[PDB]
């Protein structure tokens, strides 16, 4: 670890969708390291991120996941560059 992992991003997620799901659900593609549901004004906005062990798996999930209707709700899973990093040189 500590090489250059990459985290993706998702939008249009169903309320029910709990952090646990984001991880497990994605666990199918590969090993999920991080999984949280970004909240706004105290209310969720069907949005979150997911990190993997390898870079290929990160973008891979964006191809498999992206396009999956969760209970009749389509989501857009894409690669999220420069996701973290408060101090960039």
């Amino acid at each position: 670890g500590s090489s250059g992992s990459s985290g993706i991003f998702v939008r249009n997620l169903p309320f029910d969708f709990t952090w646990k799901m984001l991880k497990d659900k994605f666990n199918e593609c590969g090993h999920v390291l991080y999984a949280d549901i970004k909240m706004e004004n105290g209310k969720s906005k069907g949005c979150g991120v997911v990190k993997f062990e390898s870079p290929e798996v990160a973008e891979r999930a964006c191809r498999m996941m992206n396009g999956m209707k969760l209970s009749g709700r389509e989501i857009d899973v894409r690669i999220d560059r420069n996701a973290s990093g408060p101090s960039s040189g």
